[PDB]
């Protein structure tokens, strides 16, 4: 419009309808200007790295993407409470985004001293990569999103992309992508910009724990009309045979099974603890591709820890986040929230247990039955299993990989998998030339006016709701504050004005039948 | 031919937000833990894994290279149906080899 | 208790905020929320009209009422008005009840 007028109002609310809950959230956000305009190379020898299961090569670009991939960009903690309380399934509709009250400030320094003034003819570039033509980075637990707390005001990440690499060299197969090379719309400090997503069909997540376990289904008053071997020698190959009932429910015939696994090596959290070498890396479990190891993190969804062993967690298997102000290397346990999946402990097995126990050889008079150990196993038919829980401020979506074939394509981080996630969105300051020479050169200018952009960003998503009907008599467990008096009151500001999220919060508390 | 690895998916410039066991002795059981970040991406959480093995053995196609034994039926991949051992081939699609 | 009228939606709370305009950021991405931002302030006019109903009086009685009177009598300076620095003042509480009716 113009200079003078405001393109957008705030908008910031939640509103509860009966099997819908639409979320808007609105942020500042500031956008510098990165390699100063300049696409730029970069690999491990870049960074200076020579451990071969950490080389890569790929490229810096100058803009930079708006990411809203957490749920605590969407969902006040009263919001998640009720959500997490209320419904045993949510999933996202559809989406609206926002930018609007676009603003570009020039810097200038002359000695130690710097002035910012309004630059009202630049311009901000955005676009979305609805197409997915561009490697996709919104698929990995970056920082950078919107913040948690609405008045906080959040500086834009660069955008970067990985290809293939050997070493830290490049290959004929290797792609370079210039962003400048799609259709983007410019925005001066009049305009505004905005675009609908709708999200394809996902399941449900499951916000519910289950109130019965795989192995107890059947009905402890009856017997099984089926029999088990009972005895074997008199005490001669005496075979007996007994009904497999209620006082041995061990052996009752089952037609469900647990889901896959992949063992983690188990970890305790009590200090003072004695360990018997360093082993963070060489007991770690892990996956390799064309001869680089990848850590196994977080794995397939498994059991964190049987019960009453709460002090344990396996070594890669879980989520695990930074408390408020927490460094970025070595920190201690304390500064550190770790999650853990107990709740799908009656499905899934113990991330840090061996799946169970097969036959290695054929039992006879002079050999003994012998067994092994089963540490990974694949999927079977008739297996169930429940997929890894989402929380307040972990991921939302992942992409699929575009490949010819998958099985069960829920990200493994916890969200919803989709082949069409919402498309990237992003943005960048156009470039503005100094005063260039009065006799022509051939050369790109490489003298640019220092200027970074500010503004607001809104995204509205509608969420569908799957509501509870349990015939359960007893109360729920239920997410609650504690009552209890402390010097400040959880998710909320400090003395200072820093926000602060004191745990992860799961979805899993309502219970429901298997 | 995918233009990318499924072990680099992630923004090289950006750290994430979770973290992961670094260390764990003090050179008593002192855990230390870190950003995954961009230097060091192999213990980065992700979000999918590669697909299914079942290990062939590795022959070298380079003339001059001494066999420890006749292999080609002993050291075979092979599955059993019913008493009968059938070679694995060509088995599950599998990369044939590293870079 | 301290006067005037009670009302379950009394009119509602207006509140104001000059939005955050944020400095030069680096031109290296950081996490940590911006705390460096344009020392500004905002300025305008307001307006509120209120409309006000009335009880007239009725009554009939004889003698003239307690009405309430600016003095006369010379001072320094007019009662409600500015002082030579041009400081406005007001001098005393002023009530509502000087009328009389019956009980």
């Amino acid at each position: 419009d113009g200079v003078g007028s405001s393109s957008g109002n705030w908008h910031c609310d939640s509103q509860w309808l009966g099997d819908r809950v639409i979320t808007t959230s609105t942020r500042t956000w500031a956008l510098p200007t990165y390699n100063n305009h300049l696409y730029k190379q970069i690999s491990n020898s870049t960074s200076g790295g020579s451990s071969n299961d950490n080389a890569y090569f790929g490229y810096s670009t100058p803009w930079g993407y708006f990411d809203f991939n957490r749920f605590h960009c969407h969902f006040s903690p009263r919001d998640w409470q009720r959500l997490i309380n209320n419904n045993w399934g949510f999933r996202p509709k559809r989406l609206n985004f926002k930018l609007f009250n676009i603003q570009v400030k020039e810097v200038t320094d002359n000695n130690g001293v710097k002035t910012i003034a309004n630059n009202l003819t630049s311009t901000v570039q955005v676009f979305t990569d609805s197409d997915y033509q561009l490697p996709y980075v919104l698929g990995s637990a970056h920082e950078g999103c919107l913040p948690p707390f609405p008045a906080d005001v959040f500086m834009i990440p660069q955008y970067g992309y990985l290809t293939l690499n050997d070493g830290s060299q490049a290959v004929g197969r290797s792609s370079f992508y210039c962003l400048e090379y799609f259709p983007s719309q410019m925005l001066r400090t009049g305009n505004n910009f905005q675009f609908s997503y709708e999200f394809e069909n996902v399941p449900f997540h499951s916000s519910y724990a289950h109130s019965q376990s795989l192995d107890r289904l059947m009905n402890p008053l009856i017997d099984q009309y089926l029999y088990y071997l009972s005895k074997t020698i008199n005490g001669q190959q005496t075979l007996k045979f007994s009904v497999a009932g209620p006082s041995n429910m061990a052996v009752q015939g089952r037609n469900y099974i647990p889901g896959p696994s992949y063992r983690q090596q188990r970890v305790s959290t009590t200090v003072t603890q004695a360990a018997a070498s360093e082993f963070a890396w060489p007991g770690a479990s892990s996956w390799a591709l064309n001869g680089r190891n990848s850590l196994m993190n977080p794995g397939p969804a498994m059991a964190s820890h049987k019960e009453g062993e709460d002090r344990f967690f396996p070594l890669s298997g879980s989520l695990i986040f930074g408390k408020q102000g927490t460094g970025r290397d070595n920190v201690d346990a304390d500064k550190v929230m770790i999650t853990n999946e107990e709740e799908i402990k009656t499905t899934n097995p113990v991330a840090t247990e061996s799946y169970g126990q097969v036959a290695t050889n054929h039992q006879s008079a002079q050999a003994q039955a012998q067994t092994g150990w089963v540490q990974n196993q694949g999927i079977l038919p008739g297996m169930v299993w429940q997929d890894r829980d989402v929380y307040l401020q972990g991921p939302i979506w992942a992409k699929i990989p575009h490949t010819d074939g998958n099985f069960h394509p829920s990200p493994l981080m916890g969200g919803f998998g989709m082949k069409h996630p919402p498309p990237q969105i992003l943005i960048k300051n156009t470039p503005v030339p100094a005063d260039p020479p009065t006799a022509f050169n051939k050369d790109k200018l490489n003298s640019f006016i220092t200027q970074y952009s500010t503004g607001q960003v809104s995204v509205e998503i509608e969420w569908e709701l799957q509501k509870e009907n349990s015939k359960r008599w007893n109360p729920e467990i239920q997410y609650t504050s504690n009552y209890y008096k402390s010097n400040n009151v959880e998710f909320a500001v400090n003395t200072e004005g820093v926000y602060s999220e004191p745990r992860p919060i799961g979805t899993r508390y309502l219970t429901r039948n298997l």
